[PDB]
């Protein structure tokens, strides 16, 4: 779920506040996404994005509102280890794996200042 | 999920083994159920058994295997103090309070020893 994802990212990278650093950045970071990502960092979004999209679409899982984010997992975070619990069903699994994957890679994306709050009409 | 209501149980009575403990004790206390409860205890087990019946029965819901069990939550314990998450989607809080309601429940149940393992097929 949603702020199950905002901790993931506070796990992987301690010195961050998700909802000021990831939302609108670059063109696939924030709701929705266009255009060919600008960044590892804006791809790192755009497979979230995508992520969402497959569990959306596989038949067993039927998500509150249609939205993956509202399905809650639980995980556990040791030092920058994101675990997700083995005990999650297949598709609490499914979204805390995008939702880590995307962690993971966010921390490993350089960040560029420049593509915070990009102009997306233009740029995306 | 059922590994999380088992340590509601451990949270909510700390000195205590629940599959060991809770598992097939009177009529109500383990899979399905039948007859009226013996107990408090069988009670608080039969008062579960149905809350999992109206969570199933939401239209809102469609749980995985169609077995409210299967759904993660997201709860804290603190000190014999069970929180359930606010940030749980509506089906997982349903979920959640059942099991939190049965944890509260059992810990306030006289535990009666002759009612483990009950031959269910003569009393209930
Ligand atoms: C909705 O997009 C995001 C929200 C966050 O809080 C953190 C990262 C995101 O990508
Ligand atoms: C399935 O019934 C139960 C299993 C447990 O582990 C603990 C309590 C129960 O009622
Ligand atoms: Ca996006
Ligand atoms: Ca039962
Ligand atoms: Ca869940």
């Amino acid at each position: 779920a949603l702020w199950q994802f905002r901790s993931m990212i506070k796990c992987a990278i301690p010195g961050s506040h998700p909802l000021m650093d990831f939302n609108n950045y670059g063109c696939y970071c924030g709701l929705g996404g266009s255009g060919t990502p600008v960044d590892e960092l804006d791809r790192c979004c755009e497979t979230h994005d995508n992520c969402y999209r497959d569990a959306k679409n596989l038949d067993s899982c039927k998500f509150l509102v249609d939205n993956p984010y509202t399905e809650s997992y639980s995980y556990s975070c040791s030092n920058t280890e994101i675990t997700c619990n083995s005990k999650n069903n297949a598709c609490e699994a499914f979204i805390c794996n995008c939702d880590r994957n995307a962690a993971i890679c966010f921390s490993k994306a350089p960040y560029n200042k420049e593509h915070k709050n990009l102009d997306t009409k233009k740029y995306c």
